[PDB]
Formats: structure tokens, sequence, C-alpha cells
């Protein structure tokens, strides 16, 4: 029961890759370290080869089939669309991976009739066919980070033409089926300011409360034929149309369950037998899956009252406290469950006692003061990565700018506002590049997001708060200031005066510039002004924002 197997065919690039910080006149005034940052290449592909290749073995008791049993019964509520070839098509990021059979994201997004018939020609395919292995394409993925190198992460997704076809099927599915199964359990349907009030609430709602984040190893690969066959008996719960029934079946047995791998360069690389991390079911399939295995591990560990945050594979518990040497206990056979289940830890869970201290894939609960002095709770996060990126984004141009997406989801934090809000809005003004529509990602959906609506954007997820948020905590000020002494990024007072700077020439242009100047820069200035609720926010269409998660989904908008 092998994760993969593989012929001995390289994992190959699409273009130039790049290891090595690049440089210009500008990354100096982020970051002076430049031997600290790094990008992934197909390189390092072989070492990553080897890490997600091993043997799962599950053993799946009664605790499993109770809480599977549960998952059915809220699951067959469900009603859920089938999209036409139209709406699957405009869901296609402008520059996703282009189709083998002569057409590309452009063309599938302009509803040309060569790739609407070929989307319908793959569809007739998936509907009279449920047996053939649907190919593959093995990527190694591009990702900057700091040092102390990981190898490059694998990224494995079937052609343009069969992405559609996964939308029209399964895109009403994975967007309201979570919920509905696992209810406020589910992390996606939370902007960070409902995620931290979730966080609290479920804290207090505990007597002795006692939190823990679970870290499974290598997630997608421990994934198994059987628990993709159990998400496949989930998703026909639902009232779907039997059209959609045939579709996610063919889609399970031909590309979820597994199949092979081909590089870039046409060749077999290998076969899969685990979760495919590139498919529209990824984010989804990985949320029931993990909730499944965490809940009935809960119930093999008698952990009482439990409480669960799940988001794909990242997965939080709340529960009662025994005292630390018996929570101690109780976690370690909450692991050998997970174990048994095929969701092996790769740190081992640590029992936490103060909310601030529970971190899951780098981001905890913290505490600032708003304009009235009262206590503020709000997600951050280790600033190491955002600004390591942030300075690979300063010399050259990404598919998705993490430093919007991390201005937008981290708005409330020190290091966002100070840093990335200066350093990014000083470089747009001197590129005239303010109104210019970025492309960024919000819980692995992408959208295109113009710099100027930044203020009503922050607004709207976070409150006005997020603009006046001061006295942060000892812990995250000297994170904050431990990250730029060994990246080399200048101190605080630096960027203060800098903020200063980019405020009056944000003012200067007027319009949504001074607005910006206005909300996100109050900070900077000694006479602050008193922030107002922005007209423009209840305008903005945030609809599809926070509803579900598409890593590797493929989504836009
Ligand atoms: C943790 O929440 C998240 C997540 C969720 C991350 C996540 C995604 C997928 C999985 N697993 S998978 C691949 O199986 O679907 C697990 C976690 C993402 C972000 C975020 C930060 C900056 C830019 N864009 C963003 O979306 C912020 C948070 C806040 C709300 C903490 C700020």
């Amino acid at each position: 029961h092998m994760s993969y197997t593989w012929t001995g065919a390289l994992i190959t690039p699409c273009a130039a890759e790049e290891s090595k910080l690049p440089i210009n006149a500008l990354s100096n005034s982020l970051l002076r370290h430049h031997n600290m940052v790094y990008a992934t290449t197909s390189r390092s592909a072989g070492l990553r080869q080897k890490k997600v290749t091993f043997d799962r073995l599950q053993v799946l008791d009664d605790h499993y089939r109770d809480v599977l049993k549960e998952m059915k019964a809220k699951a067959s509520t469900v009603k859920a669309k089938l999209l036409s070839v139209e709406e699957a098509c405009k869901l296609t990021p402008p520059h996703s991976a282009k189709s083998k059979f002569g057409y590309g994201a452009k063309d599938v997004r302009n509803l040309s009739s060569k790739a609407v018939n070929h989307i319908h020609s793959v569809w007739k395919d998936l509907l009279e066919d449920t047996v053939t292995p649907i190919d593959t394409t093995i990527m190694a993925k591009n990702e900057v980070f700091c040092v102390q190198r990981k190898p490059a992460r694998l990224i494995v997704f079937p052609d343009l033409g069969v992405r559609v076809c996964e939308k029209m099927a399964l895109y009403d599915v994975v967007s309201t089926l979570p919920q509905v199964v696992m209810g406020s359990s589910y992390g996606f349907q939370y902007s960070p300011g409902q995620r931290v009030e979730f966080l609290v609430n479920t804290w207090k709602s505990k007597k002795n409360p006692m939190g823990f984040s679970y870290d499974t190893r290598c997630f997608d690969s421990t994934v198994t034929e059987n628990d993709i066959r159990v998400e496949e008996s989930i998703y026909q719960c639902c009232d779907l149309a039997p059209e959609a029934r045939q579709a996610i079946k063919s889609l399970t047995e031909r590309l979820y369950i597994g199949g092979p791998l081909t590089n870039s360069k046409g060749q077999n690389c290998g076969y899969r037998r685990c979760r495919a991390s590139g498919v529209l079911t990824t984010s989804c399939g990985n949320t029931l899956t993990c909730y499944l295995k965490a809940s009935a591990a809960c119930r093999a560990a008698k952990l009482q009252d439990c409480t669960m945050l799940v988001n794909g594979d990242d997965l939080v518990v709340i529960c009662e406290s025994a005292g630390t040497q018996e929570d101690a206990a109780s976690l370690r056979v909450f692991t050998e469950a997970m174990t048994r289940y095929s969701a092996p830890p790769g740190d081992p869970p640590q029992p936490e006692y103060d909310l601030e201290l529970i971190t899951s894939c780098s981001s905890n609960v913290s505490v600032a003061h708003d304009a009235s002095g009262k206590r503020v709770y709000y997600l951050t996060r280790d600033p190491t990565t955002p600004l390591a990126r942030a300075a690979w984004e300063t010399a050259r141009h990404t598919p998705v700018n993490s430093w919007l997406g991390n201005i937008i989801m981290y708005a409330p934090t020190l290091w966002a506002r100070m840093i990335l809000m200066t350093h990014f809005f000083s470089i747009l003004l001197a590129q005239e590049q303010l109104e210019k529509a970025l492309d960024c990602q919000i819980y692995g959906a992408c959208y295109s997001i113009e710099p100027l609506d930044l203020p009503q954007i922050i607004e709207r997820l976070h409150g006005l708060s997020a603009f006046s948020l001061h006295s942060y905590s000892p812990g995250e000020i000297n994170r904050v200031a431990s990250c730029l002494r060994k990246l080399g990024v200048p101190p605080l007072r630096v960027w203060r005066h800098r903020a200063r700077s980019v405020r009056a020439r944000l003012l200067s242009q007027g319009g949504r510039a001074a607005t910006c100047g206005k909300y996100l820069f109050n900070w900077a200035v000694k006479t602050k002004l008193k922030l107002t609720p922005i007209p423009a926010a209840s305008r903005l269409d945030l609809s599809g924002w926070f509803v579900a998660g598409y890593s590797g989904g493929d989504i836009y908008h």
C-alpha cells in the first residue's frame, strides 16, 4: 500500500527556475541578509519524492464508523447543483495551466468553441467510462522560504479540460457540504476576525480549557484508497442530478483514488495511490478526512468536550483539561488512534493552557488594544516566511502576490502594518501602479484585487480596529524584532519614519490613494485622525469570500 511508485524519470520544470534571491535597487530597503532567502526548484524534487513515499496501513474501529455514519446523516441534507460549462469556465484562473489539447485558460474563460467542445467531450467520457486512470502532470512548486533548505513541494493536477469538468460536478458540493457536515468546526467559512471570535468563545466555553494542534506528517500521502472512497460515499449522500452522481463516481475511480504521473516533458514518472494536491476536492477531501479521523481519535482517547477547528490538514482541538500529566497521556492516545487511521504525526502534539500559545500552520491568537484601550484578540503568525516572500516580490513579479494576501489576512498585525503596507505602497506610488489589479490567494482561491481598495476590504474583514491597534504583546513585539535582526530588515523606528512619507505621498494623490494614507497609516502620525466607516466598504461584493477552501482547486473568484 505505497503512496507512490516511481520510474526514475525526473520531475522537470516548465520554465527557467531561480533559487537564489533576485536583487534590484529596492531589495536592501527591505532585507540585507540575502543568503537567508531561497526559492524551491525541481532540483530538490528527488528528496521530496523520498519523503512522501511510504506504505500506509489502516485499522478502522467502531469510533471511525460511528463518526462516519453521523457525517453521512448531515451530508444527506445537502442539495447540490451541476454547474454549466460556462459557469465552470468563468471560475478558471486567467493564468491556469494550458490544456495538452490545444487551448488555454484564456480560451476557457472566453468560452471559445474549441475549449467548450473539448470540455463537453471530456464530460461525455467521464459519463461513459468510470475505470480508465486519468493522466496527471507532476510538478515541483516554486516557493520562497528563509533558511533554518526545504525540498520542493509537489503539485499533481489533471488537464485543464478535466479541471473544468471537476467544477461542473463538484464545485457546489465542495462549497456547501463541509459546513453542513462539520458546522462551526469548518474553518474556511470564517474571516480572520470570525475565526478569532470562534477560538475565544470556545476557549471560554470550557471550565479548564486545554488546546493543541495536530500536525500530520505529509497529509496528502497518508490519504489511502479507502479514505478517498469514503469521501466519495459522503459526496453521494447529497441530493444530486444523476449525471453529477456518475461524474463524481468516475472522477473518484479514474482520478481521485490515483493515477499515472507525467512530467512537463511528457515522461512517465510513476503512479500515485494517495491524495492529488492539485484537484478541486483536495481541500474538502482533506477537511472531511482530517475531521473524521480526529473526531474518532477524540472518542478513542476519551478527550472531554472536544471542539475541532479544521481547515484541510490544519487541525486545532480545544477540550476540557484533566491536569498536565493526564493531558499528556490523552494526546499520546489521540496520536496512537490518528496513526492507526493513517494520519501519523510529524511533530507530536503539545497540550496548551493559554489560547495565545496554540500554533497551527505558523498562526496564533494574540492581543493588542483598540483606540478605546479595550483588549482585542487578533490572528498573527511568525513573519519570517511573509518577509522572505516580500523580498522576492520586491525584485520579481509572481503569479500570486503573497504581500497582498498577507496585508488582507494579517491587516491588524504589527509587521503587516508597519512593514508590508509601508514597503509595497512606497513601490506602487513610485511605479504608478496603485490602480493595477493584482492576483492573490485567499483560502486557496485566486482573487484580482486593486491595492486602492485595501482600506474597505480590511474594514469588512477585521473592522475599523485593524487601523487603531496599539500596545501589542511583548511576546509579539519580540518575535517581530528578532525576525528583523535575523533577516537584516530595518528596525520598526525606520518603518515608522518611512510610513509618514508614504502617508503624505498618498494624501497628495487625493481620492482612493488619500483614503489609503488616512486609514492604513494613521498609526504613523502623532496627531491621529478619527477614522469613520468607509461608505465604499458596504458596496463591496465580498460574496465567495470565506465560504470554503479551494487549495489546489484551480478557483478564480
Ligand atoms: C489558518 O487560516 C488561514 C489560512 C488557511 C491556510 C490553509 C489552507 C489549506 C490547508 N490544507 S489543505 C491544502 O488540505 O486545504 C490548511 C490551511 C490562510 C490564510 C492566508 C494568509 C495569507 C494569504 N492568504 C490566506 O489564505 C490565513 C489564515 C488565517 C485565518 C489564520 C489568518
